[PDB]
């Protein structure tokens, strides 16, 4: 039950990869496996959304961040999105 929103509010999770080049809003509880590669920075609304990404492609390591309330995200340039969760 998740699509790709463009933003029509202000508390969703946003995640804008390639040095905020592509931005993908997404909304509601739903879950489903996205691929986003080079994660600079993700937004989290006042809602509690789940990331599940893969930190290396070579090894399977696979890495789970938990967005809060107004919650932010700014690793610095992720390969690639594997899932996205949310609560």
């Amino acid at each position: 039950m998740i699509n790709r929103t463009d933003c029509n509010e202000n508390s969703y999770l946003e995640i804008h990869n390639n040095e905020g080049r592509d931005t993908l809003c997404f909304a509601n509880a739903g879950t489903m496996p996205v691929a986003i590669y080079g994660v600079n920075w993700v937004e989290s609304g006042n809602n509690v959304v789940t990331l599940q990404f893969q930190r290396n492609l070579s090894d399977p390591r696979l890495e789970t961040i938990t967005l809060q309330k107004w919650g932010s995200w700014n690793p610095g340039h992720i390969h690639e999105i594997l899932s996205i969760r949310i609560y």
